[PDB]
């Protein structure tokens, strides 16, 4: 696996996104793997509709919460996800609509990585692309953070409380970190995204929920 790896310069990954009102990080960071993969199988690089999650994946809780393995079962068992064009953003739960039209994208089902194992993540996101991950996002620091590489030693690693997108790996001056999408608008964080301390004991639970779709 290489040093380093950033799919943002491979045109594999969307601009960043504004869950708005709403607590569909995980909505988001499903979208994002599914893109990802849609990418690399076409060439094109599409919106994906996290809508059609928020009002249609039951076992989750819509702008509540829920989890991004639910989202890659549903899109499985449902033959496909919607485009952001097709089935728009409103940032609130909606009854779930059915659209006729085909689907954009499709999956057949998902893989989790072993819990905790920074090393196989690094290996996932080499071989496969982009993961979806959660992590502890409670802290100031992290909510206010504007450059270099993001370590807090308060972070808790068991108190997983927001889902976002790992789209590569590398080294900035000597410290290892992850490449972090985030869904809270470019505004937020450098142009929305953040480097996360990489090895350096799963730092903020980084490898503890995380998963890929299988395309
Ligand atoms: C986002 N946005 C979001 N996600 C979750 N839960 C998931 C986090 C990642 C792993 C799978 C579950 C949310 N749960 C609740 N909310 C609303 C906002 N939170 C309310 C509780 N406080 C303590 C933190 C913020 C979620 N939003």
């Amino acid at each position: 696996a290489p040093d380093s790896v950033d799919y943002r310069k491979k045109g594999y990954v969307t601009p960043v996104k504004n869950q708005g009102q709403c607590g569909s990080c995980w909505a988001f960071s499903s979208v994002g793997a599914l893109e990802g993969q849609l990418k690399k199988k076409t060439g094109k690089l599409l919106n994906l509709s996290p809508q059609n999650l928020v009002d249609c994946v039951s076992e989750n809780d819509g702008c509540g919460g829920g989890y991004m393995t639910n989202a890659f079962q549903y899109v499985q068992k449902n033959r496909g996800i919607d485009s952001e064009d097709a089935y728009p953003y409103v940032g609130q739960e909606e009854s779930c609509m059915y659209n006729p039209t085909g689907k954009a994208a499709k999956c057949r089902g998902y893989r989790e990585i072993p819990e905790g194992n920074e090393k196989a993540l690094k290996r996932a996101v080499a071989r496969v692309g982009p993961v979806s991950v959660a992590i502890d996002a409670s802290l100031t620091s992290f909510q206010f953070y504007s450059k270099g590489v993001y370590y807090d030693e308060s972070c808790n690693s068991d108190n997983l409380n927001h889902a976002v997108l790992a789209v590569g790996y590398g080294i900035q001056k000597g410290n290892k970190h992850w490449i972090i999408k985030n869904s809270w608008g470019e505004n937020w964080g450098n142009k929305g995204y953040i480097l996360m301390a990489r090895n350096k004991n799963n730092a903020c639970g980084i490898a503890n929920l995380a998963s890929f779709p299988k395309m």
